[PDB]
Protein backbone atom coordinates (compact mmCIF):
# COMPACT_ATOMS: atom_id res chain seq x y z
CA UNK A 1 0.00 0.00 0.00
CA UNK A 2 0.93 3.70 -0.64
CA UNK A 3 0.11 6.66 1.65
CA UNK A 4 -3.23 8.45 1.62
CA UNK A 5 -4.04 12.10 0.61
CA UNK A 6 -1.64 14.89 1.73
CA UNK A 7 -2.36 17.97 3.78
CA UNK A 8 -0.27 21.12 4.15
CA UNK A 9 2.27 21.56 6.92
CA UNK A 10 4.11 24.49 8.43
CA UNK A 11 6.79 26.50 6.65
CA UNK A 12 10.24 27.17 7.98
CA UNK A 13 11.42 30.74 8.26
CA UNK A 14 12.33 32.54 5.03
CA UNK A 15 15.79 31.53 3.90
CA UNK A 16 18.14 34.51 3.37
CA UNK A 17 20.20 35.31 0.29
CA UNK A 18 23.44 37.41 0.55
CA UNK A 19 22.92 40.91 -0.81
CA UNK A 20 25.58 40.60 -3.49
CA UNK A 21 23.37 38.08 -5.29
CA UNK A 22 21.20 40.17 -7.62
CA UNK A 23 17.52 39.70 -7.28
CA UNK A 24 15.02 39.27 -10.08
CA UNK A 25 12.95 42.40 -10.37
CA UNK A 26 9.78 40.80 -9.06
CA UNK A 27 11.07 40.00 -5.55
CA UNK A 28 9.30 42.42 -3.15
CA UNK A 29 6.53 43.12 -5.79
CA UNK A 30 3.01 41.49 -6.14
CA UNK A 31 3.27 40.57 -9.88
CA UNK A 32 6.22 39.90 -12.32
CA UNK A 33 7.41 41.91 -15.35
CA UNK A 34 7.34 39.22 -17.96
CA UNK A 35 5.33 37.93 -20.85
CA UNK A 36 6.19 40.37 -23.66
CA UNK A 37 9.83 39.47 -24.41
CA UNK A 38 11.35 38.17 -27.71
CA UNK A 39 11.44 34.40 -27.99
CA UNK A 40 14.85 34.10 -29.76
CA UNK A 41 17.73 35.00 -27.53
CA UNK A 42 20.99 36.62 -28.28
CA UNK A 43 24.24 34.61 -28.12
CA UNK A 44 25.28 36.51 -24.89
CA UNK A 45 21.96 35.63 -23.18
CA UNK A 46 22.29 31.97 -24.29
CA UNK A 47 25.77 31.71 -22.85
CA UNK A 48 24.56 33.02 -19.50
CA UNK A 49 21.59 30.61 -19.68
CA UNK A 50 24.04 27.67 -19.90
CA UNK A 51 25.50 28.81 -16.56
CA UNK A 52 22.08 29.26 -14.97
CA UNK A 53 20.91 25.92 -16.29
CA UNK A 54 23.92 23.99 -15.03
CA UNK A 55 23.51 25.52 -11.53
CA UNK A 56 19.81 24.68 -11.46
CA UNK A 57 20.61 21.15 -12.62
CA UNK A 58 23.18 20.75 -9.83
CA UNK A 59 20.71 21.98 -7.20
CA UNK A 60 18.06 19.63 -8.53
CA UNK A 61 20.42 16.66 -8.51
CA UNK A 62 21.65 17.34 -5.00
CA UNK A 63 18.14 17.69 -3.61
CA UNK A 64 17.02 14.60 -5.56
CA UNK A 65 19.90 12.56 -4.04
CA UNK A 66 18.39 13.43 -0.58
CA UNK A 67 14.96 12.05 -1.41
CA UNK A 68 14.32 9.05 0.91
CA UNK A 69 11.71 8.04 3.44
CA UNK A 70 11.89 10.21 6.50
CA UNK A 71 13.13 13.37 4.74
CA UNK A 72 10.98 16.51 4.77
CA UNK A 73 10.22 18.62 1.71
CA UNK A 74 11.66 21.53 3.66
CA UNK A 75 15.00 19.73 3.93
CA UNK A 76 15.00 19.37 0.10
CA UNK A 77 14.41 23.12 -0.18
CA UNK A 78 17.28 23.85 2.19
CA UNK A 79 19.65 21.79 0.03
CA UNK A 80 18.48 23.49 -3.20
CA UNK A 81 18.62 26.96 -1.60
CA UNK A 82 22.09 26.55 -0.28
CA UNK A 83 23.38 25.08 -3.53
CA UNK A 84 22.07 28.08 -5.46
CA UNK A 85 23.31 30.68 -3.04
CA UNK A 86 26.82 29.06 -2.79
CA UNK A 87 26.88 29.39 -6.56
CA UNK A 88 25.92 33.05 -6.48
CA UNK A 89 22.42 32.38 -7.86
CA UNK A 90 19.06 33.60 -6.64
CA UNK A 91 16.30 30.96 -6.43
CA UNK A 92 13.78 32.29 -8.94
CA UNK A 93 10.73 30.94 -7.12
CA UNK A 94 11.57 32.80 -3.87
CA UNK A 95 9.32 35.83 -3.81
CA UNK A 96 7.73 35.22 -7.20
CA UNK A 97 4.13 36.45 -6.65
CA UNK A 98 4.89 35.86 -2.92
CA UNK A 99 5.85 32.08 -3.39
CA UNK A 100 7.68 31.56 -0.03
CA UNK A 101 10.33 28.92 -0.86
CA UNK A 102 13.29 28.28 -3.20
CA UNK A 103 11.90 25.34 -5.11
CA UNK A 104 8.62 23.49 -5.53
CA UNK A 105 8.10 20.04 -4.04
CA UNK A 106 5.11 18.14 -5.37
CA UNK A 107 4.45 14.67 -4.03
CA UNK A 108 1.97 12.10 -5.29
CA UNK A 109 -1.36 13.76 -6.22
CA UNK A 110 0.16 17.29 -6.26
CA UNK A 111 0.34 18.24 -9.99
CA UNK A 112 2.71 21.19 -9.40
CA UNK A 113 3.67 24.12 -7.28
CA UNK A 114 3.83 22.30 -3.92
CA UNK A 115 5.43 24.36 -1.22
CA UNK A 116 8.37 22.82 0.81
CA UNK A 117 7.24 22.38 4.47
CA UNK A 118 7.09 19.89 7.34
CA UNK A 119 5.68 17.12 5.08
CA UNK A 120 7.59 13.86 5.67
CA UNK A 121 8.36 11.76 2.54
CA UNK A 122 7.55 8.09 3.06
CA UNK A 123 8.06 4.78 1.26
CA UNK A 124 6.21 4.57 -1.98
CA UNK A 125 6.03 8.37 -2.57
CA UNK A 126 6.98 10.04 -5.86
CA UNK A 127 8.54 13.41 -5.23
CA UNK A 128 8.85 16.11 -7.89
CA UNK A 129 11.47 18.76 -7.11
CA UNK A 130 11.43 21.88 -9.33
CA UNK A 131 14.31 24.38 -9.10
CA UNK A 132 14.99 27.59 -11.05
CA UNK A 133 18.18 29.63 -10.83
CA UNK A 134 18.51 33.35 -11.62
CA UNK A 135 22.12 34.40 -12.31
CA UNK A 136 23.61 36.60 -14.97
CA UNK A 137 20.22 38.24 -15.40
CA UNK A 138 18.68 35.04 -16.83
CA UNK A 139 16.82 31.99 -15.57
CA UNK A 140 17.27 28.22 -15.89
CA UNK A 141 14.40 25.91 -14.88
CA UNK A 142 14.35 22.14 -14.35
CA UNK A 143 12.47 19.47 -12.44
CA UNK A 144 12.31 15.72 -11.99
CA UNK A 145 10.23 13.16 -10.09
CA UNK A 146 12.22 10.92 -7.71
CA UNK A 147 10.93 7.69 -6.12
CA UNK A 148 11.18 7.25 -2.37
CA UNK A 149 11.62 3.62 -1.24
CA UNK A 150 9.80 0.90 -3.13
CA UNK A 151 7.21 2.56 -5.31
CA UNK A 152 4.06 0.58 -6.44
CA UNK A 153 4.28 -0.69 -10.11
CA UNK A 154 1.47 1.72 -11.39
CA UNK A 155 3.33 4.70 -9.86
CA UNK A 156 6.77 3.58 -10.98
CA UNK A 157 5.58 3.14 -14.50
CA UNK A 158 3.91 6.57 -14.46
CA UNK A 159 7.22 8.16 -13.54
CA UNK A 160 9.29 6.22 -16.05
CA UNK A 161 6.83 6.84 -18.90
CA UNK A 162 6.59 10.58 -18.03
CA UNK A 163 10.40 10.82 -18.16
CA UNK A 164 10.35 8.99 -21.53
CA UNK A 165 7.59 11.30 -22.87
CA UNK A 166 9.69 14.30 -21.89
CA UNK A 167 12.79 12.96 -23.55
CA UNK A 168 10.95 12.01 -26.75
CA UNK A 169 9.56 15.55 -26.88
CA UNK A 170 13.01 17.09 -26.36
CA UNK A 171 14.38 14.91 -29.16
CA UNK A 172 11.82 16.37 -31.59
CA UNK A 173 13.21 19.90 -31.11
CA UNK A 174 14.77 21.16 -34.38
CA UNK A 175 14.63 24.41 -36.23
CA UNK A 176 11.72 24.62 -38.69
CA UNK A 177 9.51 22.18 -36.77
CA UNK A 178 6.19 23.38 -35.39
CA UNK A 179 6.22 23.79 -31.58
CA UNK A 180 3.03 21.79 -31.57
CA UNK A 181 5.02 18.58 -32.28
CA UNK A 182 6.05 18.57 -28.57
CA UNK A 183 2.49 18.11 -27.33
CA UNK A 184 1.62 15.76 -30.14
CA UNK A 185 4.46 13.44 -29.11
CA UNK A 186 3.76 13.65 -25.38
CA UNK A 187 0.06 13.06 -25.65
CA UNK A 188 0.34 10.26 -28.23
CA UNK A 189 2.87 8.49 -25.94
CA UNK A 190 0.83 9.03 -22.78
CA UNK A 191 -2.36 7.86 -24.43
CA UNK A 192 -0.74 4.41 -25.08
CA UNK A 193 -1.11 3.80 -21.29
CA UNK A 194 -4.43 5.51 -20.72
CA UNK A 195 -2.82 8.56 -18.93
CA UNK A 196 -4.27 12.08 -19.16
CA UNK A 197 -1.91 15.00 -20.06
CA UNK A 198 -2.50 18.12 -18.01
CA UNK A 199 -3.69 21.07 -20.17
CA UNK A 200 -3.99 24.11 -17.87
CA UNK A 201 -0.33 24.10 -16.91
CA UNK A 202 2.29 24.46 -19.61
CA UNK A 203 5.88 24.94 -20.56
CA UNK A 204 7.08 28.39 -21.49
CA UNK A 205 9.74 30.54 -23.07
CA UNK A 206 12.41 31.55 -20.62
CA UNK A 207 15.34 33.95 -20.85
CA UNK A 208 15.93 37.21 -19.06
CA UNK A 209 12.35 36.60 -17.74
CA UNK A 210 10.97 33.47 -16.16
CA UNK A 211 7.74 33.10 -18.19
CA UNK A 212 8.34 35.19 -21.30
CA UNK A 213 4.93 34.82 -22.99
CA UNK A 214 5.77 31.92 -25.29
CA UNK A 215 3.57 28.95 -24.25
CA UNK A 216 4.57 25.33 -24.85
CA UNK A 217 1.47 23.03 -24.74
CA UNK A 218 1.99 19.45 -23.68
CA UNK A 219 -1.18 18.15 -25.42
CA UNK A 220 -1.94 17.89 -29.06
CA UNK A 221 -3.10 21.13 -30.70
CA UNK A 222 -1.86 21.45 -34.29
CA UNK A 223 -3.52 24.83 -34.88
CA UNK A 224 -0.63 26.59 -33.05
CA UNK A 225 1.47 28.05 -35.86
CA UNK A 226 4.68 28.80 -33.90
CA UNK A 227 7.85 27.36 -35.36
CA UNK A 228 11.04 26.48 -33.47
CA UNK A 229 13.94 28.70 -34.67
CA UNK A 230 17.59 28.82 -33.72
CA UNK A 231 18.18 30.66 -30.50
CA UNK A 232 14.69 30.09 -29.05
CA UNK A 233 14.80 28.94 -25.41
CA UNK A 234 11.82 27.31 -23.64
CA UNK A 235 10.86 24.56 -21.20
CA UNK A 236 9.21 21.24 -21.80
CA UNK A 237 7.62 20.22 -18.51
CA UNK A 238 4.73 17.80 -18.98
CA UNK A 239 2.51 16.80 -16.05
CA UNK A 240 0.87 13.43 -16.68
CA UNK A 241 -1.99 12.08 -14.60
CA UNK A 242 -3.16 8.53 -13.86
CA UNK A 243 -6.60 9.93 -13.09
CA UNK A 244 -8.85 12.67 -14.43
CA UNK A 245 -7.57 16.20 -15.15
CA UNK A 246 -9.92 17.91 -12.64
CA UNK A 247 -7.91 19.73 -9.99
CA UNK A 248 -8.19 21.94 -6.91
CA UNK A 249 -5.88 24.55 -5.43
CA UNK A 250 -5.14 24.60 -1.73
CA UNK A 251 -5.78 27.64 0.42
CA UNK A 252 -2.09 28.52 0.16
CA UNK A 253 -2.96 29.71 -3.39
CA UNK A 254 -0.17 27.53 -4.97
CA UNK A 255 -0.52 23.82 -4.33
CA UNK A 256 -2.45 22.15 -7.19
CA UNK A 257 -3.87 18.66 -6.43
CA UNK A 258 -5.87 16.18 -8.51
CA UNK A 259 -9.50 16.22 -7.33
CA UNK A 260 -9.62 12.34 -7.46
CA UNK A 261 -6.24 12.16 -5.55
CA UNK A 262 -4.75 9.90 -8.15
CA UNK A 263 -0.97 10.51 -8.61
CA UNK A 264 0.77 12.58 -11.29
CA UNK A 265 4.35 12.94 -12.46
CA UNK A 266 6.44 15.66 -14.22
CA UNK A 267 9.91 16.22 -15.65
CA UNK A 268 11.32 19.53 -17.03
CA UNK A 269 14.27 20.87 -18.89
CA UNK A 270 15.19 24.27 -20.35
CA UNK A 271 16.04 23.79 -24.04
CA UNK A 272 17.86 25.76 -26.71
CA UNK A 273 17.00 25.31 -30.40
CA UNK A 274 20.35 25.08 -32.19
CA UNK A 275 21.11 25.19 -35.89
CA UNK A 276 20.79 21.43 -36.20
CA UNK A 277 18.60 20.29 -33.23
CA UNK A 278 18.43 20.91 -29.51
CA UNK A 279 20.73 21.55 -26.58
CA UNK A 280 19.57 20.80 -22.99
CA UNK A 281 20.68 23.79 -20.90
CA UNK A 282 19.70 22.19 -17.54
CA UNK A 283 22.24 19.33 -17.60
CA UNK A 284 25.11 18.52 -15.30
C1 LIG B 1 3.72 24.23 -14.28
O1 LIG B 1 4.61 25.14 -13.68
C2 LIG B 1 5.24 26.04 -14.66
C3 LIG B 1 4.28 27.09 -15.08
O2 LIG B 1 3.65 27.70 -14.19
N1 LIG B 1 4.06 27.24 -16.40
C4 LIG B 1 3.17 28.26 -16.93
C5 LIG B 1 1.74 27.90 -16.67
N2 LIG B 1 0.86 28.96 -16.64
O3 LIG B 1 1.37 26.77 -16.52
C6 LIG B 1 6.43 26.72 -13.96
O4 LIG B 1 7.23 27.35 -15.02
C7 LIG B 1 7.35 25.85 -13.18
O5 LIG B 1 8.18 25.08 -14.08
C8 LIG B 1 8.16 26.67 -12.25
O6 LIG B 1 9.29 25.88 -11.82
C9 LIG B 1 7.42 27.23 -11.06
C10 LIG B 1 7.22 28.51 -10.90
C11 LIG B 1 6.34 29.20 -9.86
C12 LIG B 1 5.78 28.23 -8.79
C13 LIG B 1 7.13 30.23 -9.11
C14 LIG B 1 5.20 29.89 -10.58
MN1 LIG C 1 10.09 24.42 -13.18
MN1 LIG D 1 8.91 26.07 -15.91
Amino acid sequence: PSRTALSPGVLSPTRPVPNWIARPEYVGKPAAQEGSEPWVQTPEVIEKMRVAGRIAAGALAEAGKAVAPGVTTDELDRIAHEYLVDNGAYPSTLGYKGFPKSCCTSLNEVICHGIPDSTVITDGDIVNIDVTAYIGGVHGDTNATFPAGDVADEHRLLVDRTREATMRAINTVKPGRALSVIGRVIESYANRFGYNVVRDFTGHGIGTTFHNGLVVLHYDQPAVETIMQPGMTFTIEPMINLGALDYEIWDDGWTVVTKDRKWTAQFEHTLLVTDTGVEILTCL
